[PDB]
């Protein structure tokens, strides 16, 4: 920070507002097109939404830094060094395919996740001159067009586009955690109320760029733009913009890290045992290359990405359009679901039930009062208005339409949460009818009609009305109170201020029948381990009653007022053991989701509201609907076609299947590779030659992975997808430790069979031995898949899908017939005598039966 720029801000904050208009050449009405153009030409332009794009060459490097590709490149270069061009070329092709696949996937991710902030859809509210004749108005212009000395208006949830001086403010609060480091918002006043000057960042009359407005409204004037902002650049995200990678790529990286760990503790050991026993350190390093390449699945990223892609494709037919590949991983493992009640628990169809007055008696004059407000409205079509319109009879409707004529209408606004319609049956007096939320109705009503008699509205009547609508809400009934007022005829236009001293004729009640499909869906969601939570903005009574029909156990309720007082940890503790949250603002939903995220649960939020998008952004997975507002869809992570918990439940089941397959392949390949590597290690000392060469091991792995291409099409047992899928190397390591030595035992048997029975006990005839262990190693690896895929019995209690069973047969045929081919010469393999095949079959059958029997010892 420059000291010179640290004094101009203080001077402007302490400068009188009277002289501020002339200093920046700004008028109270605003800035015209010519004035704005001159200011832009002279001072410059503000921070443009455009940012530095990632070059094609630069993106390839970050697309390559992942540890798996580094390990593969190291192995390929080493194989090139040790006079092995074929293996090095194959490894190079594998790493190139991996890089291209990661490239296309990362381009898709960048399309899905361009940056932390779009900075393009963000605009600013400026006065300007819309009519160009001094009429002015309100415009939504990009922040880049904000010139210095421009009058702007601030509202809650709007980030500061540039440095501004507060001219007028009404309870304006700004979160300056980025600049000042304080999370607590600092109130901003029109005049500097701070006693001590010389603190430009702490000045209450100055707001800097990069900060947001927590609450309140204000009208400030821009003082700096472009590089003149105290933030400086605030847009130099040229490189390392996506510091956090996909959780999917993170999973692949940690899986590769486990195997790298195993290599770094096993390859040196082999180098020692064979290399000290014999003394040929070149062959010792060749053994080290063999063990290092033994456990390194070549197409691990290819198979995992294929599995996730197939999951995403088959979810598309289940009305679950998943945006990103990574989203499936979080979708399977999700265990807490936070949804609003309207549209998921209850169908959005809203029928009308009852015509009660303040006394609760069924009164039809309340329907007469309500019908005019709905019919004589010219605003946006309302489904509730059509409901109350249908509620009334046709003859009475025609009589009312003939008797009354529309005069004026008050549009519905969130500030008052009410809408009023002015109608008149004659030219002497006019009748104003207003409907809305109950509390806002009593706030504007001073008298009520009790049993058809006008009575002053005292406190006892307020309490009795509160009790009766409390009973209505406990029934599950959305109460809407209707108010009427008689005023003399006038030529003026009625405004929101005219809704005062009205007479509350009665209350109308509406109910939402819960979806017929939602009860089994909620019963099944708990059968999948998913805990359903309701974060609803409606009344606590209505939500509690709604939870009863569906079958969800409301238990004790939590009101959004209480959660405001609590801190992060206590609120997280409360939210862990509570199911329903009511009377919630969007920030409350975001905070509750973030606090639920802490303990490790993968929390997903489902919403289709305009203000619901930040909750979608915060959660581990944001589920929205195609029929929602566009911004929510762009901020989501799964856009299912229609709001239904049955569709989401089936989507979760399929997203668990995709995870079970993707993890099952990892465990199978890791265990088999570790078994082969262990066998190489234990027999490294005794064999004067390599058990199997790297070119032999690499081809075996490639063919096994080709047989692993059908894994995404496998049939997952219902036991696997019955709980959230967790991914941790702690269990992968012990699975490898258990299921490696079982393979190593039979590989030792194969070593002994070659050494003694077939007399391949001389380094001049190592090819028969090396070739011989290759056929059995490649056959057993693919054959053990059917034994170890399922905890239950291998063929009579749980079978495998056709693609998997087939590809296994094809790879077996390729492996057996590979030595009997011209390709044997280039692969350093040779033909095998017919006496081998019965021994091969015996070894494979023994390995299968043994492994199936031992299998029960995991638990
Ligand atoms: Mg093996």
């Amino acid at each position: 920070v420059p000291p010179s720029l640290s004094a101009h801000c203080l001077k402007m904050a302490v400068m009188p507002e009277e002289e501020l208009w002339k200093t920046f050449d700004t008028h109270p009405e605003g800035l015209n097109q010519a004035e704005v153009e001159s200011a832009r030409e002279q001072h410059g332009e503000n921070k443009l939404p455009a940012q530095q794009p990632s070059p094609w060459w630069v993106h390839l490097w970050v697309c390559y830094r992942n540890p798996f590709n580094i390990l593969l490149t190291i192995l390929g270069a080493i194989s090139y060094a040790t006079e092995d061009l074929f293996a090095a070329g194959v490894i190079a092709l594998m790493v190139a395919i991996s890089t291209l696949l990661n490239f296309i996937q990362e381009a898709r991710s960048t399309k899905a996740a361009d940056a932390l902030k779009a900075m393009v859809s963000n605009t600013a509210t400026v006065l300007r001159v819309i009519n160009d004749k001094g009429e002015n108005g309100w415009l939504e212009i990009p922040i880049d067009q904000l010139v210095p000395g421009d009058i702007i208006k601030l509202a809650a949830g709007d980030m500061i586009p540039a440095d501004l001086r507060i001219l007028q403010a009404r309870d304006l609060f700004v979160a300056q955690a980025s600049l000042t480091g304080e999370s607590l918002p600092v109130e901003k006043a029109a005049t500097t109320r701070q006693p001590e000057h010389s603190n430009p960042l702490e000045c209450d009359t100055l707001c800097f760029m990069g900060t947001t407005v927590v609450s309140g409204t204000a009208q400030a004037m821009v003082i700096a733009t472009g590089a003149n902002t105290w933030f400086g650049q605030l847009a130099g995200r040229v490189s390392e913009q996506e510091s956090e990678p996909n959780a999917f790529q993170q999973g692949i990286s940690r899986v590769s890290m486990l195997l790298i760990r195993f290599m770094l503790v096993m390859a040196p050991v082999v180098l020692l045992i064979n290399g000290y026993t014999k003394g040929d350190w070149w062959e010792a390093a060749l053994f080290a290359l063999s063990v290092a390449v033994g456990l390194t699945p070549e197409m691990l990223p290819m198979i995992v990405t294929s599995t996730l892609a197939r999951g995403a494709v088959k979810l598309s037919k289940q009305k679950v359009i998943v945006k990103h590949l990574d989203a499936i991983q979080n979708f399977g493992a999700m265990d807490i679901l936070c949804t609003d009640k309207t549209g998921t628990l209850t169908q959005d169809k809203i029928v009308l039930e009852n015509h009660t007055d303040i006394s609760g008696k069924t009164s039809e004059r309340v329907l007469h009062s309500a019908w005019l407000n709905s019919h004589y409205q010219t605003g946006l079509k309302n489904l509730l208005d059509t409901a109350v319109l249908e509620g009334t009879d046709e003859e009475s409707a025609r009589s009312l339409a003939s008797r009354w004529q529309k005069i004026d209408e008050i549009p519905f606004d969130f500030e008052r949460r009410r809408m009023s319609v002015v109608v008149a049956e004659n030219t002497e007096h006019h009748q104003l009818v207003c409907k809305g939320a109950l509390q806002e109705i009593l706030n504007v009503c001073s008298q009520v009609r009790h049993n058809g008699e006008i009575v002053p509205l005292d406190d006892i009547m307020l309490r009795k009305i509160k009790r009766v609508t409390d009973t209505l809400n406990r029934q599950g009934l959305r109460v809407v109170a209707v108010a009427t007022k008689y005023l003399p005829a006038r030529e003026g236009d009625y405004q929101r201020a005219d809704e005062s001293d009205l007479i509350l004729e009665g209350y109308i009640a509406f109910l939402d029948p819960p979806k017929e499909t939602t009860a089994p869906a909620l019963k099944a969601l708990k059968a999948s381990g998913i805990t359903v939570k309701i974060l609803t903005g409606d009344s606590e009574l209505v939500a509690a009653k709604v939870c009863h029909e569906v079958g969800l156990d409301a238990g004790e309720v939590v009101i959004g007022s209480d959660i405001e007082t609590l801190s992060d940890d206590e609120l997280a503790n409360l939210a862990q053991r509570t199911t329903l949250f009511a009377r919630l603002t969007p920030m409350h939903k975001e905070r509750i989701v973030t606090l639920l995220k802490r303990e490790g649960h993968v929390v997903g939020f489902m919403g289709d509201g305009i203000n619901d998008a930040p909750a979608l952004r915060a959660a581990d997975i944001g589920i929205s609907v195609d029929g929602a507002v566009d911004i929510a869809r762009e901020a989501a992570d799964i856009i299912l076609l229609e709001k239904s918990l049955m569709v989401l439940e089936e989507g979760v089941i399929e997203g668990r299947r995709t995870f079970a397959n993707m993890l099952k392949y990892i465990k199978m390949t890791a265990s088999s590779n570790f078994g082969n590597v262990f066998s190489v290690l234990v027999a490294s000392a005794f064999l004067p030659f390599l058990p199997m060469l790297p070119l032999h091991l690499l081809i075996q792995n490639l063919l096994y992975d080709v047989s692993q291409v059908a894994i995404p099409f496998d049939n997952v047992d219902d036991e696997q997808i019955q709980k959230p899928q967790r991914w941790n190397p702690a269990d992968l390591g012990r699975f490898m430790i258990f299921f490696g030595p079982i393979s190593s035992i039979f590989d030792i048997l194969t070593f002994c069979l070659m050494w003694w029975v077939f007399h391949a006990n001389t380094p001049e005839t190592q090819t028969l031995f090396q070739s011989g262990w290759f056929v059995v190693g490649l056959l057993s690896q693919t054959l053990i898949v059917h034994m170890i895929r399922t905890r239950r019995v291998p063929f009579i209690q749980s079978c495998a899908s056709w693609p998997l069973m087939i590809m296994t047969v094809i790879v077996m045929i390729v492996g057996i017939a590979l030595p009997f081919s011209p390709l044997a010469s280039y692969l350093q393999l040779q033909a095998l005598p017919l006496s081998y095949f019965p021994w091969l079959v015996a070894i494979l059958a023994g390995y299968m039966t043994l492994t199936q029997l031992v299998k029960g010892f995991y638990s």
